């Protein structure tokens, strides 16, 4: 596939020190994941930088499931457009510790991504959510099977996060 610069961690992940929004542009994936949260109000960090580059679409499209279907559950996921970034966007919530969230929904979201053959994803409850980094990249690397291109916004922590994994 077009995913470059990538370190192999397992058998099916891959890790960058890479802006998610500017490898979804460049190599236009199937499935790129969003650090969602339930209301899909994509105000900051993956979601709203994503949602910028979407002219602001993504959130138009989000607010119309919300109106429709009520919020996600946390640990939960919907499938919607990837806009002019990929062929769809997997929304998936995890746990916000700042919010005072129980990490083991970490694991359930996850699971969400078991439903797709390959994503560009980030580390789900990390950044502005509060969660430690390295543990999501463990989550994801005991939960998740299917194939996933992981982009970390942060150099200084993408090179603690290899140094630190085997
Ligand atoms: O500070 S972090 O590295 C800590 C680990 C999680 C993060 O990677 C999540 N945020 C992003 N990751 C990838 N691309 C992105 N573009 C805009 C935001 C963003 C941030
Ligand atoms: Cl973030």
């Amino acid at each position: 596939n077009s995913f470059s610069g990538y370190l192999k961690l397992t058998d099916n992940v891959y890790i960058k020190n890479a802006d998610i929004v500017e490898e979804a542009k460049k190599v236009k994936p199937t499935v790129v994941v969003n650090a969602a949260n339930v209301y899909l109000k994509h105000g900051g960090g993956v979601a709203g930088a994503l949602n910028k580059a979407t002219n602001n679409a993504m959130q138009v499209e989000s607010d119309d499931y919300i109106a429709t279907n009520g919020p996600l559950k946390v640990g939960g996921s919907c499938v919607l457009s990837g806009h002019n970034l990929a062929k769809h966007c997997l929304h998936v919530v995890g746990p916000n510790v700042n919010k005072g969230e129980d990490i083991q929904l970490l694991k359930s979201a996850y699971e969400n991504f078991n439903q797709h053959e390959v994503l560009l994803a980030p580390l789900l409850s990390a950044g502005i959510f509060g969660a430690d980094p390295i543990h999501s990249l463990r989550v994801c690397v005991d939960t998740v099977r299917t194939n996933v291109y992981l982009a970390v916004f942060d150099k200084n922590l993408y090179d603690k996060l290899v140094s630190s994994f085997l």
